[PDB]
């Protein structure tokens, strides 16, 4: 079987649908999520084209090997699809209306500057390559565009499912590639964070300022030493659900910016101790008043000039 | 081969049934369930019927690649079903009998609002795609629907296998789809939570309400600060058995609680400390004391309202 | 292909026989084990009768497709069994002798109430549907049940691998099935949990109990709360080890009441201190002095009673 | 097709080698690793006889279904190997030249009791069973019996790859079985469990021995207490690199007597503070400089038995 | 089907060229990589010839099936690659060109030494054997070699992808080897270890040497016993990240040389102590104030060395 042959010297337009039927196991780490989904193609075959009367049908339903179907494939997926074919009809004209169900696992690369409050743009890139007889163009039927209303994305809040109606021609390897861009918007749900790693990091950073009203250095140690140990299991939580990355992430820098208070935690304890030893607990008192209120105001201010930073 | 053709204007039905033979692997993070069952077909094929007396044989086995058998499909499957046939039957009216055993891995979201005293109704959605030639319909042959005594789901308790007779029948991508909802239901095997993570977590904080009963600093700071480091090792236990959900879970409520505890706790053996190096211990022994009744108290009254607010 | 047609009225009978050649990866969490073993299969066709005189030969080789061959399965597998025919052959009355090696993850359900000194019967079940034309029951050829010397389950020993020679025949959807019940008993390997779990987990359990020696309450709070957090860690790595069980486990039991142990070492640290500042340690030093004896004693009897109740 | 007939009363005898092209993820806790190799067959078969002149090639290339082929199979494997068949050469006298690349995960037992300082013997066994028509005997052809040059085991040292050249000729299920036995020999690469296990396990251990040049109880209770939780943490991780044995292995061993040393520790310090108390210090002073010499002696006088004893 | 004949004696040439389109998975503990690319054939085979002219066709499309196709494959893969034949075309001379797009999981060995600042080598080694008729050789088109701009690998920096034009013909089993050498080389995004690992490890080491400005023995024990088991959980975590090797790793030898400095930290807190506790505080006050200097300048040159010793 060879391409259907063009009237006239034009290229063969495959027109192309994408429906999400399951959206399911996005991975931080991988940058993956994988996909349940119909694929639907359409093209002109005067080839097989028929006259309704003569033939006592309106319609012809076709086997794939049967017929001519264009080698379409998926750019970023990790192996090939998993396809099964639903159906293939013909109307008169020899217009074909391809229909399969496919399941495939996709690599999308993924932000995290704004993690865990991130939105991300999922893509799925759709393509064909030309045969040496005729060149093979894609097109979007936007009737054929879409997604079940049941189509969870665990973790996530799905936004749209679009497609950039104009494709991406181009030559790979001395043949010209036609590629479309299905997008999928979703946006984090990051309510979870909030009891789970933020509040708990909160309350320890907190109780450590509690040594700004203490005078014994042995309890200041325990209280300091002990709620910084407790950050750095927080962090290593945290650095676990996510991949490594060029930048600084939100959560990082907010991470990454309470070892600083624990390190002048740390000083100002020491410090305190060490002139109450050498006779002058006046003035380590006016170091430890002064970090009763700086520890506190220097915190919020950073943590504006960070979300303002990131935001 | 093409459908069995209508004798007046009627869609054609098609009776199903499932058998779960075995379930297994319920994963909470990813919200899915493996099952291997018996999937049932019947439909009627006129052009299959025969005489019984002439061919001297009351029913006639094919092959499914000899006769026309509807693509049924699961909705709600990761990847398609692994089957095989098992027996298709034909009776003398034409009545086709299809048996298949498969297995298959199924998304089915869960409710966390009330783990770990959590029941679920995981679903699996059964669908047929209609034919140009001809709309096909589902229905459910009851005396084909059920489980093996001995199907057990580790960690649940199995309460039910139903279907809802019903189908959904709706238009998708231009035909006609015809769905059916199989549920089975099951409720969580809590009993273990008791003994591994309730009980030791309040032991843990009732060990740090000890430091109402002293007057050492030193002591207190130690028994506070340990305890809430137990707490953040049971908190991220727990978290890392369940997906992020966009809500509170009853479990996530009582941890997320029980640290305002140790916070509050935290600022009593401050306020204590801080009176009695100020020569006020007359007034830190009324806040300790009052401490020994409202913490107890305040935690009982507050676990009463979450588990009214959860029950 | 049809099945062997009935001389009078009787069941055919499927002689059976599974030698084991290779068995692994016991899962506890999941409740599975792998086997790689030989199916040997036994049943008389007439109609594949011969001479031996007339064609040659006193054997003959057939390809599986060539005849009928019974449709056996097994019921508790996650996924049906990967099969390789190592040989069909047929004697001159007609007895056929099928021979296949396959390999499967079979699902069979553990009894952990005496972990680790625990005992279980994997059951691997194998099953036969009947067809309209007649009724196909199963058999045991005890010749061709066993396992190879060599065959070993990493962290248990095997004990023996028997079948059940009486089938278990029932009805399931109008027609005859026949179940058989291959076993295979083994013991778990405890020596290991002594070093590494149960000796370290008491050697902390001694040294809270070393608190009981001395009057410094900064130092029994040091004692009590850091041999409890080791305690918690120890729980911890067991319930990684085990699925989420209706029940209490024997190392279950041990590792809950060591707690009550931590727990009330606490409180007698608690009463002495507050004695002592209350200008009362000759009644301190009587609790003190009784706790040395009551504790070692109590937890030797709790224990003997434990292992009573268990085996 | 069937098996090469006998001149004569004698097995057909298919000569065997492999040729490891990679080796692949030893797995300590699985029991099993992985492999690439050419598996080589040659065998003598008459009917394939050929004239040069009349054929006009001198030797002839066949697909594995237009001739007979030994059923070749490996007795410890997971699953059927990935075969993927290269060449079937076919000589004039009937000498048949079959080359085949595959993949295997190979089941071979390992003893851990010099762990990480061990050796292992892993095992690749080729097997054939015979037919009725006639016995198969395999043998081993060493100038087809390898490995390349790059072949590396990650975390391994690879001594040698050999073949006992002789079968291992059996009775099974009635019929002979002929069993090849593939030797690699590996040893492990110790190296980095020197500086992440060993010396930070006696650093830890040398500093819970600074207690003995202390009178500080609450010091020596937190170096002892402190240090004893890291060589907790120590033994949990070895252990999960490890599966479970019914013997010691050597670290295990080493692991397992340090407790007792920090076991005798915990006595000492509470021996020492205890006599302090009741105002006998140059009887507690006298304990704890024998203790200075008697800890680090008995300590290297303990671990020349064990070094000893398993090597 | 049978390999091309030669016009003289010369080997049959095949060009290849690999256009990588994904890279992902690069797994360090198992020094693995899964890629996603195109494979491009090119052979002259003149039994395949035709005119122009006569046929009307330029190009001729074939069928794998139809055509001699060398058997092409990789050395260092776990598996074979998953390939899809995407284009076969032939020119009037006679000139093959094949296109096949394929995935595979490649083992290419990787050098830890200068982690987390490495830089990689990943190799892709195409191989062909020799047939009897005659000697294929490889050949690399640069023309069809290259990669996707889009073409990211998570955590590093993807710097070139080229092949050694020349390959190694080598004898293997008594026929002729063609080996192609395709390189990737990579460098490690280095950046997230510094506020993940290196300055929380810096941090902690800081904040143990404090301990020089504090006469309280209790105080310092608990300073560097804490931030030395802060320590540990950071070796450990590094570790669980990277495959045993028989050599040090850049950030190895820095966690190893650490525990020397909390050895040498807890030797002086003790050295201190003893002194005071034997009425000598002028001499600890020099050993105290000595270390205030030599412990950062000792850390500053051996970081210095090695730095040097490894880059
Ligand atoms: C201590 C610091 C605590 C973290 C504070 C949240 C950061 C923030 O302000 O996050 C902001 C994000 C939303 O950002 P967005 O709508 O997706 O950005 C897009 C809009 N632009 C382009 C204009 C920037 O979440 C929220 O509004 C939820 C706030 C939850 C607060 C929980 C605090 C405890
Ligand atoms: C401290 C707090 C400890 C937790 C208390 C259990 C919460 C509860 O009361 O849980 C209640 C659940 C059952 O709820 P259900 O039948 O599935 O709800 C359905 C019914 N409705 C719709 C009317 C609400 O478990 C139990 O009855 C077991 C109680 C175990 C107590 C263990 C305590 C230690
Ligand atoms: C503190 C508590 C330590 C645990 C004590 C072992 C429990 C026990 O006694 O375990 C008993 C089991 C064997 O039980 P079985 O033969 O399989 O039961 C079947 C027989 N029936 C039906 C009559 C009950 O192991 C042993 O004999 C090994 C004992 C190892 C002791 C290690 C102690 C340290
Ligand atoms: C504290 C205890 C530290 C452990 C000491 C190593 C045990 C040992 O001596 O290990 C010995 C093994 C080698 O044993 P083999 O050659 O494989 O035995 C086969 C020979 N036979 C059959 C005669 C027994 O490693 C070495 O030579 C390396 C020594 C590294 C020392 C690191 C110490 C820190
Ligand atoms: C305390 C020790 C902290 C570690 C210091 C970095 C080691 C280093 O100097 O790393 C050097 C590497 C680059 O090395 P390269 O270009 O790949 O080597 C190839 C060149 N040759 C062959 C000539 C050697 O990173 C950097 O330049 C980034 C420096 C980051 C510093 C973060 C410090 C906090
Ligand atoms: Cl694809
Ligand atoms: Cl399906
Ligand atoms: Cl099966
Ligand atoms: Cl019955
Ligand atoms: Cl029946
Ligand atoms: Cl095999
Ligand atoms: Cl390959
Ligand atoms: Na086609
Ligand atoms: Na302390
Ligand atoms: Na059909
Ligand atoms: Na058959
Ligand atoms: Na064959
Ligand atoms: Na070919």
């Amino acid at each position: 079987v060879s391409p259907p042959p063009p009237i006239a010297d034009e290229p063969l337009t495959v027109n192309t649908g994408i429906y999400l039927i399951e959206s399911y196991s996005l991975d931080d780490k991988a940058e993956t999520f994988k996909v349940n989904a119909f694929l639907s193609l359409s093209w002109k075959d005067r080839r097989l084209a028929f006259d309704p009367v003569r033939s006592g049908v309106r319609v012809k339903t076709y086997e794939p090997e049967a017929i001519w179907i264009p080698e379409i494939r998926f750019v970023n997926v990790e192996n090939a699809r998993d396809a099964d074919v639903v159906d293939i009809s013909v109307s008169p004209d020899g217009t074909v209306q391809y229909l399969e169900r496919f399941s495939a696992r996709v690599l999308s690369p993924l932000d995290f500057r704004r993690y865990p409050f991130d939105s991300q743009t999922l893509h799925i890139y759709l393509i064909v390559r030309s045969v040496d007889t005729r060149n093979i163009v894609l097109a979007v039927d936007l009737e054929k565009v879409g997604k079940n209303d049941d189509v969870f994305l665990t973790g996530w809040d799905i936004e749209s499912f679009t497609a950039v109606v104009k494709p991406a021609n181009f030559a790979l390897e001395d043949r010209l590639e036609s590629k479309l861009d299905y997008q999928l918007r979703i946006s984090r749900c990051y309510f979870s964070y909030i009891p789970n790693i933020i509040l708990p990091m909160l309350f320890i950073l907190f109780i450590s300022w509690t040594a700004f009203w203490s005078t014994s250095y042995e309890a200041n140690v325990t209280l300091v030493v002990s709620t910084l140990i407790a950050h750095i299991a927080f962090n290593i939580l945290v650095e676990t659900n996510l991949p490594k990355t060029p930048y600084m992430t939100y959560t990082g820098a907010i991470i990454f910016m309470i070892y600083l208070f624990y390190f002048v935690a740390v000083i100002e304890v020491t410090v305190q101790h060490y002139l109450k030893v050498e006779s002058q607990p006046a003035r380590a008192a006016s170091i430890t008043r002064a970090s009763r209120i700086a520890f506190p105001v220097v915190f919020l201010l950073a943590n504006i000039i960070l979300a303002f930073l990131f935001f």
